[PDB]
Parts: structure tokens; sequence; C-alpha cells
């Protein structure tokens, strides 16, 4: 199936280019094209081809043939032209001083700008800017890679002052448009797919999943291509949840929704309210045996306790279905503190009786290992059932690892984050949290950190909104004067290195900002609004600004701490707010 094929190959992309994140040099970019070209341009078939497939499965819209046959033949003619270009890179990087050499690669980079601005608007024919959204994302990528390319090349190979700039702004300009067409599309997209029943929920969270992984993940890196704003190795942290598709068993013998709660029931009850970024230490699944005649039985889970926990803050514990009472015939308790569940093999049971169907998990097999010391374990979740209808429910299809070169305990995307269940039918939803969020928040001497406010062990949840769509996480809002949690960060050698800090933020409203270190004020300042009175919905790319401060300070102590205060808000007006997205820690030498 194409929508597993594009999946998999967004996972591998967006894990590629977050380890070449802010490089400058020539080789690791080289190396960078030769994969992204391998994975885009496999030969024989169309990669792209499979984009569009996933998004006509998710919607159930077929692209007109013309507009299909159209963008296919565009999207080839630019992967023949890439090799073309990395052939001339490759020529570049060892015969630098040829003067044949400079004009070849110059020519070829001219070449893909000049396509890129011609076929773009194939990627967004009118009537079909959501089956195209994925290549579109995956097109305008590629498309900001190669102008950060005029950046770090472009003197070398002979541009005036003037095209170097152009370039540059044209792509200022274009992270701008290509974010805002990204998550514009992709909330269309998913109201469109907006229901009443538990069946069109599972459709509706289906694409949100896939287009968070296939869209708004690739986006959520466009300005770190920026190479004026990031002109070294950056860390960025992806934070947002996403939730796997629930664990009840589908087909024609019958299927967990078709005697279900609403859909506006289901998002109120498989999602969980917004929270701090968190991380799974316990879980107790409570089973019931429900049985037909001598020898078929279902044991199943029918309630769980989970325990959950802020990077260093207090652990909270909430409890689904049933934990108590006769028809608890037994619990397993399951300790997963800092484990990293990289797959859960699930089996949804029914067991089918004279007049009705049960339906419930029979079986689970948490596959984890521990990031520290890499020890791996495996938690099984098998009470014991018999002649039962089953399915198996794989989360690497739907979550798989960044490549298949490895073993996946080395190269998974997600971890297992939480589960949230409902009852008759007794059905699980798993939640993730991709692997470049760190449990540690790790400060790193000799790059730039990107750590989102909402990684704080405790203090203010996220509000209500989906600004973070933009940000691949949510941000912290503030209607009036307060503080973000106390940021618990783990600092890397030597602790006498000056670090400055900028904070990215969007405000309808000018406001005092201070950062406050291990309990100390170390940056104070105003800043200004940027972004009109309006509801969030209404919010783009460029009410995104940073807050950024000179003055250095160094931390205490390997474990410090880290605050943002605001205050002195320029109008209390209804709509007066400060989304603060991330801090970003930079080495000053």
């Amino acid at each position: 199936i194409s929508e597993r094929d594009a999946v998999k190959t967004a996972i591998s992309l967006v894990g590629t280019i977050l380890g070449k994140l802010g490089v400058p040099l020539v080789g690791p970019i080289v190396s960078l094209y030769s994969t992204l070209i391998d994975v885009l341009w496999p030969g024989g078939k169309s990669q792209w081809e499979i984009f569009m497939e996933q998004v006509e499965a998710l919607i159930n819209q077929k692209i007109a043939e013309y507009a299909r046959a159209k963008a296919l033949a565009e999207l080839e003619g630019l992967g023949n032209n890439y090799q073309l270009y990395l052939t001339a890179l490759e020529e570049w990087q060892e015969n630098p001083s040829s003067t044949r050499v400079l004009r070849d690669v110059r020519n070829r980079f001219e070449i893909l700008d000049s396509l890129f601005t011609q076929y773009m608007p194939s990627f967004r024919v009118t009537g079909y800017e959501v089956p195209l959204l994925s290549v579109y994302a995956q097109a305008a990528n590629l498309h900001l890679l190669l102008l950060k390319d005029a950046s770090i090349f472009g003197e070398e190979w002979g541009f005036s002052t003037t095209a170097i700039n152009n370039y540059y702004n044209r792509q200022m300009s274009l992270i701008a448009q290509y974010s805002d067409h990204c998550v514009q599309w992709y909330r269309t997209g998913l109201d469109r797919l907006k229901g009443s029943n538990a069946k069109q929920w599972v459709e509706y969270n289906r694409f949100r999943r896939e287009m968070t992984l296939s869209v708004l993940d690739i986006m959520t890196l466009f300005p770190m291509y920026d190479m004026r704003t990031y002109p070294m190795e950056t860390k960025a942290q992806l934070t947002r949840e996403v939730y796997t598709d629930p664990i009840g068993a589908i087909g024609a013998q019958g299927s967990w929704y078709d005697s279900a709660p609403s859909f506006n029931t289901l998002e109120s009850t498989f999602i969980r309210g917004k929270h701090l970024f968190d991380f799974i230490t316990r879980l107790s699944i409570y089973t019931g045996r429900s049985s037909f005649s001598a020898s078929n039985y279902l044991k199943k889970w029918i309630g769980h306790q989970i325990s959950s926990q802020p990077i260093g803050g207090s652990i909270q514990t909430q409890t689904y279905g049933t934990t108590s009472g006769s028809s608890v015939i037994a619990t397993q308790q399951i300790g997963f503190t800092g484990f990293d569940v990289y797959k859960t093999l699930s089996t949804a049971g029914v067991l089918f009786a004279y007049t009705s169907k049960y339906y419930g998990v029979s079986k689970v097999v948490f596959d984890a290992i521990y990031p520290d010391n890499k020890y791996k374990t495996t938690f099984t979740y098998n009470p014991g059932s018999e002649g039962i209808g089953a399915q198996e429910k794989d989360s690497e299809v739907e979550l798989p690892p960044e490549t298949l070169d490895q073993p996946n305990y080395e190269a998974y995307s997600h971890r297992l984050n939480y589960v949230t269940f409902i009852r008759n039918p007794d059905v699980p939803v798993f939640s993730w949290t991709h692997r470049s969020a760190d449990r540690t928040n790790t400060v790193y001497s000799d790059k730039i950190t990107q750590i989102p406010v909402v990684k704080a062990s405790d203090g203010p949840k996220p509000s209500a909104n989906e600004v973070g769509h933009y940000l691949g996480g949510d941000p912290i809002s503030f209607n009036s004067s307060g503080s973000t949690g106390v940021i618990r960060l783990n600092i890397n050698s030597p602790l006498s290195q000056k670090y400055r800090v900028r904070i990215r933020y969007c405000s309808s409203v000018d406001f005092d900002l201070d950062v406050v270190r291990g309990g100390t004020t170390v940056n104070n300042g105003r800043f200004n609004k940027s972004a009109p009175n309006v509801g969030w919905q209404s919010l783009k790319y460029e009410n995104f600004k940073f807050a950024s401060f000179s003055t250095p300070f160094t931390f205490n102590q390997a474990q410090d701490t880290l605050k943002i205060s605001v205050r002195n808000f320029s109008s209390i007006v209804g709509g007066s707010v400060v989304y603060i997205d991330r801090i970003e820690l930079i080495p000053v030498n």
C-alpha cells in the first residue's frame, strides 16, 4: 500500500535532514543530496506517484489525469536534472579552481531553481491542493535546500552580492509561502474529514497522523535552512504527539466501530487534553474474561492505569476503563521508566457468540530499549485467549524506522508516549513522540540547541489552539503576565562556555521578557508585537519572530534550569496574547 511506503519515505527524509541541520560543509551536503536523490528517484518507478496515491487514499478523491500526468513528467525531469547537479557538485568538490567546473555547477543550480519556479504551481492545482499536498511539501523542501546552497557556495561559484542577496531574499519569502500553503491545506484537508461516526473518526485521525508525518514534520524544519539565522549545526526537536489507529478489529465479519460512540466523543476521549511534553513511567493493565461456549474465550484489556512524567517533573497517574470489581480477573504492572518503546505488536481480538460480538485486545508485545545504556527488553501482555478472531496491529506500519539499513532498535522514529481507551467496544489508542525530542534537555557546547518550552518540568499547559502546526509541537500561551515552567537541563561540558539566548514567539502585544537561569535573571528586555489581534487560526509564518539577546551568560552547574517570564503587556484588550515557542541557545566564543 502506497500510504505505508509514502510515510516510510517521509519519515526517512526527515530523519536524514535532521542529522544534517545547519551543517555548512560541502562533504555532508554532497552526501545528503546523494541520499535524497536515492530516496526520491530510485528509478524504474515514480516515487512521487506514491505521494499522490497516499493522499488520494486518505481523502478518497482522485487527481485528474491531466494534472497527474504533468506533475509526474515534471518531477521525473527534475530528477534527471538533480543527477546532473549532484555530478557537477562532485566534480566541483575535487577540482574547485577549474573555471569549466564552476560554470557547470552554477549552471546546473540555476537550471534547478528555474524548474522549481516553473513547476511548483503544478503541485497545487486548483481543486487538488490537498491530494497533491505531500508532493508539494517534498518538492518545496527540495527547493529551499537548493536556495541554501546559493548561500553557502554562491560566492565561491562567482555569484555577485546582488544575486546572492536575491536568492536569500527569495528563500525567506519562500519559507513563508511554502509553510503557509502546507499548514493551510493540512487544516482544510483534515476539516473536510470531520464526521459524526467512529469510522469517520478513524479516517480523520489517519489523515492527521499521516500528514503530520508527511507534510508538517518536514515543513517544521524549513526555517533552519536559513544559513544566516542558523550558521552552524542545529539540534531541532519535534514535540507533537501522533496517535496510531485504534486497536480494534476491522473487517467484513464486523468492525469495532460498527457500534461505538460518536466522532466528537472519540475526539474528546482518545486524544489527550493539552499537556507538557511527557514520558510514560508505568502502565497497569486490567483484564476481563468474556466467554462463549466451552472452549472459546477472550481475555482482554478492559482498563488501565497509566503514569507519565514531564522532564524532571512530578508523576501524574490517570485511570481508564474498568480497573476494579468482579470483572477484573487479572492485573499486570509494567515499569516503563527511561524506556523507549519503539514497537508494539497488538492483537485486536473478536469473540463470536451466538447473537453478539465482543471486541478487545488479547495481546500486546512492547519492544523497548533504554537509550542511556542501550539495554533492550520485551514486555508482553498476554493473559491467554482461545478460538477468537484476531488482527495483528504492527506499529511500524504507521510509525516505521528511519531506515532498514540498521536494526529498528537503532533507527526507530517514535517511542510510545501514552494510552487512552474507550469501553464497549474495549478499544485502546496508542500515542507516540518523535525520536528527535530528547529525554534530558541536553545543551550542546558546539551546536545551536532548540528547546521547545513545552518541555518544562511544570507550570502552564498549552492552550487549546493548533498554533503548533507551524512549530512541530505546542507553544505556551499568555493572556496576561506569567512564566513558563522551570525547564530542567543537562549541560554538556565545558561549564565555562558562554551562551546567549533567543526566543521564538508570536504576540499581538509588546511585552517585557526575561530569562531566569538557575533562579536568577540573566537577560531582560522589551519586545514588540508581531501579529494583529486575530484568532490563532489566522496566524501565519511571518507572525513568528525572535526575542534575541546579545548579552551572554554561563550555567552554574551540569544540571541547571531555565525559565522565561513575560510581563507588562502593552494592552489588556480581549485578544492580548503572547505565544512562546522555543528557546535557542547559541554558544558565544
